[PDB]
């Protein structure tokens, strides 16, 4: 007759842990964010073969974009090419840009790791280095690595107020990240205070266990997780978030392929009668912020369903 | 005897109203959105307390960007500033900027409230007013309200077209928000005709019961919401949308945070070979449209667990 | 008694099919895009009735958008409107817009095909041709056709990296969509190797049956789907994605409607102390990636619900 309880005591288990009682929903979210503060860079640059001072300072309309649905992107670093007009110039000479004669490169040839397309006349560029031009933005952006202090190492000073507002479509329930009269003066914190959601992006990339100075050379994908797990019940009434945070990023690279985020970004002016750009290598932690949830109610059906489901091991008890 | 009949009607009642034999699925979407009409600016502004007339018209060119995904952002209230070159300069005179003398502001302080880096030298600004230059982008924007009648008091004028094209990957059903030889020479209204997509500002803004003008000035993040319940069986089958709108944006505020939904957004020019932006302090009602649906099927399995988990009060009905 | 080890066959048949003893759980994915390759432009455009030459190179900083969330971008074709100022001049001549007299068209009348506000007076534009100017961006677009040979018709020829990074929060799972130590240099293709991630445009539009030159005339809007179906038991353990594509636009369009995914595009520029910018028409293929995907365990409780279900039928079977 012990298991005739032990089975009762297990269906209760099951029912008051896994909630089964309650009917899960979707969540629908909207996600609102500022990032602030303001960064100030001072170093020296080798471009072309020639020293230069990079002084300046960024602020808000500088080292970010206009919000792109759940997400927001900071820069990090930068290369800068400045003066570029359409025409037929000699390349970055790599290994597989040089040549000894017009017959080492075919005109037309699109090699995927160029910008142009050749000619196929092998002219002196610099140093007697012979490549042969290509029909492009010149001067040629040349090939080069991030420098090894990161220009926005002030980066992870900056900070990121986020508004969630998500939805339960089945219900009647739609709410919010912040609850009102909460203190806004404050900082994110495991153990402080779980509730603020302003976040540190040196806390951020630091609690995941990723020094930010190592990822600034070439920018990763970040992630922050909000977890929603909403009881909707007149009793036992909670609806509270939880914060969590991730690198979406590989981290581990790989010879072909290459590490970091980084996109080229255009600026155009017109000057002198002639078309030119300024199309600036980008490397910038991209945000991706992951907002979902759960939240249940007592319609009775899924409780039927359920207890009647269960009537049948009492009944193999009794069998048994 | 009467129980063993109410049984039965209880169940048959909750498999034709909770569609118990249906097999749900979740939703995937696409969003395609048009957003048309024109408007005319003809107002004063006082910039740095002289008068100016601002007079144009802004094109779907101008008062919005490009989609970003799911939504669509729409210009309603700026605040110009051009001509800003990087350099040092006496910030906006606010309570934490005043200064009496140099001791007053420590060099390298970044307080949260500035756009760049005093150098501690508390020099006059205007009228007599000390305070401490900082290396910016000059002259500082001033630090003003927006107009109070919206310069865009137009844009509640504007329509809307959206596509709406959802999938259901469990089964092979892929559908669009419009059927074909539908008229467009339409509007939206609940009553008139709740199927046609062409939406007006005017329209969503006062449905949710909002004045136009008042939340213009600051905008806000508006939703619309695509409601798709969809019976994929042979028989009543039918797959339609339903359309309802929201405020995603607290509208009570704070002291502490700021209503509305602002940003700033730049446009560099180089000139007189200097650098100089004209980065404008934008609001807008970013519109986040959420579309969410369910769709289901005969799969016996579904039919077949229900059944045999309520065969279980018709043996409960005897046994009691 | 042959029916009671036939419902027994079925029960075993279902659990083992629909996976009944995994408990399943959505998906939260990051998309990562790259889009490679170059195109070369050399046509001729009839602009204003004078024909013009346009020759040149694109490259990845002209033909496509910071990346939108999960989605990217692709220029296809364009239309190019310089030298534009604010300033009343008639428009483009159409049906509704020409007349023959002042009381033909009336002072702010805003008709929903044009761009700005007329003010009443039908003066000549070209070849006596009469019609009232309006104030706006001058000269007016003119509204022409896309050129019949698509511009980037070379636009098939790049090639799409794709990295999907998927979860699942409710168990401790995060994969990748590329394995590590798996070759780069590859293409994708259903038999020879549906694992490399490197798509090529003129494959996915051809494998749904479009040629890419009829839809490049006005774009489109395209899809990949990527499918993940992931058992996460220590035995039969797999995750691997699935890659489907499939047209999100309607290809049918409509008389009142306009077919292909186009917008406009603003670039302004300062020049002489007037305003001007350099407006363009651009037609180009949004991609919409879609990864969707299931993954389950052996939570116990789903099990024992099932089992607990499907007794009832063994005992029907020795009820009837
Ligand atoms: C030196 C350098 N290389 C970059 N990417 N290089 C790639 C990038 C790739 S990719 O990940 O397939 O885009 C390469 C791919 C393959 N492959 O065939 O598998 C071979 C190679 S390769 O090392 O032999 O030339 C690939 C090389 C990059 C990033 O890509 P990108 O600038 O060349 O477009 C940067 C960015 O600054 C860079 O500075
Ligand atoms: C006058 C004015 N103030 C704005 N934001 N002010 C904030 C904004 C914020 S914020 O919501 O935390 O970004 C403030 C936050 C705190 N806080 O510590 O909780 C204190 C304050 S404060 O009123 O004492 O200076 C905050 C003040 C804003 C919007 O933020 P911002 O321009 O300062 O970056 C505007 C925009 O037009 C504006 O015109
Ligand atoms: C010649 C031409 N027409 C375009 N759109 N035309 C529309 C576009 C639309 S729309 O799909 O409702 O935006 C039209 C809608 C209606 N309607 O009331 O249902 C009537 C008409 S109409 O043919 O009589 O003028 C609509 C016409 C377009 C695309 O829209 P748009 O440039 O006019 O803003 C282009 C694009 O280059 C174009 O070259
Ligand atoms: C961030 O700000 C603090 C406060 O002044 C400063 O001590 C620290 O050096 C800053 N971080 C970096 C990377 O400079
Ligand atoms: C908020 O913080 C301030 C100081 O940071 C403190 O004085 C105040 O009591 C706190 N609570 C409220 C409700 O302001
Ligand atoms: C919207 O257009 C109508 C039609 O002319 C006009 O009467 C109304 O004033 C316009 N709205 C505003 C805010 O001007
Ligand atoms: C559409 O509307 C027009 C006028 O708005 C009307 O003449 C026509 O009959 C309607 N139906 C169709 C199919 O065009
Ligand atoms: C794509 O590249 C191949 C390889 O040279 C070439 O044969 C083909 O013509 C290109 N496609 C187009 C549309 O030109
Ligand atoms: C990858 O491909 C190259 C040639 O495309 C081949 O030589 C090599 O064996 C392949 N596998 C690896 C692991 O590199």
């Amino acid at each position: 007759w012990i298991f005739h309880a032990l089975v009762f005591s297990y269906i209760s288990f099951a029912l008051i842990s896994d909630k089964r009682y309650q009917k899960k929903e979707p969540l629908i979210s909207s996600v609102h964010t500022k990032v602030k503060g303001i960064a100030e860079v001072k170093a020296e640059i080798l471009e072309n073969g020639m020293k230069k001072m990079v002084s300046g300072v960024f602020d808000t309309a500088d080292y970010t974009f206009p919000l792109q649905g759940n997400s927001f992107f900071v820069m990090t670093n930068f290369i800068k090419t400045e003066g570029q007009q359409q025409g037929l110039c000699p390349d970055f000479p790599t290994a597989r840009t040089i040549c000894s004669s017009d017959r080492g490169c075919k005109k037309g040839r699109m090699d995927p790791q160029s910008k142009g397309i050749q000619t196929g006349r092998c002219v002196v560029y610099k140093e007697r280095l012979k490549t042969c031009e290509v029909s492009a933005w010149c001067p040629i952006e040349e090939v080069k690595d991030a420098p090894r202090p990161a220009l926005l190492n002030s980066a992870e000073n900056f900070t990121v107020l986020i508004k969630n507002n998500i939805d339960f479509p089945g219900h009647n329930y739609t709410t919010r990240n912040i609850l009102p009269g909460v203190n806004i003066t404050c900082t994110f914190h495991k153990t402080q205070n779980p509730q603020c959601p302003i976040f540190r992006l040196g806390d951020i990339f630091q609690e995941t266990g990723d020094s930010f100075s190592d990822v600034a050379i070439q920018g990763g994908i970040m992630g922050i997780e909000i977890y929603w797990d909403c009881n909707l019940d007149g009793w036992f009434h909670h609806c509270r978030p939880k914060y969590s945070f991730r690198r979406l990023d590989d981290k581990t690279t790989s010879e072909s392929l290459y590490p970091g985020y980084n996109f080229r970004y255009a600026k155009y002016y017109k000057e002198n009668n002639v078309e030119k750009r300024t199309l600036i290598k980008v490397f910038g932690i991209r945000f991706d912020i992951l907002v979902f949830g759960t939240g249940g109610k007592f319609n009775v059906i899924q409780l039927a369903v359920y207890i009647g489901s269960v009537i049948s091991y009492f009944g193999l008890a009794t069998v048994f």
